[PDB]
DNA sequence: GTCGG
DNA sequence: GCTGATGCGCC
DNA sequence: CCGACGGCGCATCAGC
């Protein structure tokens, strides 16, 4: 794309930030100027231009002046040749891996797969996972596959009840060609907010996914959300499909289309709706979408029975799942 | 690092 | 054995 | 000039 020398540059500063400097504002800060400089149809000449796009302050500028007159950026380089930042940088690939861990482990002279294979007993149930997987975590899913996928989950959640409604959302909703991972939110009649939920609920179709041997490990799993690891049937004359990281969230049934609208994205679009509707008087969630009062007050949540009452509730237009 | 009170 | 702090990850 | 910038489910560890 246009810009893509300063992109990058950006891109690799917030990486740096975060697992090396963990400092999360400033690679959020980084982030948001990377973003907004890649949506722009032009070549930044100047740093004083770039700096009229929002989010883009006064040193990032001084840093675009530098890298489009000298070509390469003078911090970078000095990050580049520093060994134990750059292979900081590298563990955090590892799912299960965070910026403590890392730092923990090039201290301890752990710095590549290698040591990491060679030292397991020094990582926990989901950084083996991590390890394990590691290059099929990195490789993007066909939309293609991500069909393949569905129908095999939709099923099975039916094989157990036919009263679960089963959603997958993410990129996939928005009807991507390519998906990082596979997001699937859960509901039941039985469990609402006000009434709780007697547990193996969650549990039956995790169990049910592991019986078809669907769902190969598990990242995490509680009352609520599960996080593990799945991989398609293997068609036996093809060699078989990489591991792919999957979500099962439930949700009550009442807070499921609010839930479902939060999950489906983007990101920009969300902040762009819960903005507007701060201007209507209404305030919406990741939960349940309420009034606020005269005096700034939220007060009960409102019935809510699909994504339309939302749009409706903040007298907005219905955009389709495509143009989010 | 950038924004806004 | 319990309860709070903290790392990690989601968009 | 200076505080906000993501609140939360689950796994793990510290302290009692
Ligand atoms: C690149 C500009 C940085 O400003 P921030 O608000 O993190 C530094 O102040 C410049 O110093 P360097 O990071 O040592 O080059
Ligand atoms: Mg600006």
């Amino acid at each position: 794309t246009l810009n893509g020398g300063i992109t990058d540059m950006l891109t690799e500063l917030a990486n740096f930030e975060k697992n090396v400097s963990q400092a999360i504002h400033k690679y959020n800060a980084y982030r948001k100027a990377a973003s907004v400089i890649a949506k722009y149809p032009h070549k930044i000449k100047s740093g004083a231009e770039a700096k009229k796009l929002p989010g883009v302050g006064t040193k990032i500028a001084e840093k675009i002046d530098e890298f489009l007159a000298t070509g390469k950026l003078r911090k970078l380089e000095k990050i580049r040749q520093d060994d134990t930042s750059s292979s900081i940088n590298f563990l955090t690939r590892v799912s299960g891996i965070g910026p403590s861990a890392a730092r923990k482990f090039v201290d301890e002279g752990i710095k590549t797969l290698e040591d990491l294979r060679k030292n397991e007993d020094k990582l926990n149930h989901h950084q083996r996972i991590g390890l394990k997987y590691f290059g099929d975590f990195e490789k993007r899913i066909p939309r293609e596959e991500m069909l393949q996928m569905q129908d095999i989950v939709l099923n099975e959640v039916k094989k157990v009840d036919s009263e679960y409604i089963a959603t997958v959302c993410g990129s996939f909703r928005r009807g991507a060609e390519s998906s990082g991972d596979m997001d699937v939110l859960l509901t039941h009649p039985s469990f609402t907010s006000e009434s709780t939920k007697q547990p193996k609920l969650l549990h039956q179709v995790v169990e049910q996914l592991q019986k078809v041997h669907f769902i190969t490990d598990t990242l995490s799993k509680g009352e609520t959300k599960f996080m593990g690891v799945c991989q398609l049937p293997s068609k036996n004359d093809e060699k078989e499909y990489p591991h792919r990281r999957i979500d099962i969230r439930l949700i009550p049934k009442d807070q499921y289309y609010c839930g479902v609208l939060y999950f489906t994205g983007s990101d920009i679009f969300n902040k762009n709706m819960r903005a507007h509707a701060l201007e209507k008087g209404f305030t919406i969630n990741e939960y349940t979408i309420r009034p606020l009062g005269v005096t700034g007050v939220a007060g009960e949540p409102l019935p809510v029975d699909s994504e339309k009452d939302i749009f409706d509730y903040i007298q907005w237009k219905y955009r389709e799942p495509k143009d989010r």
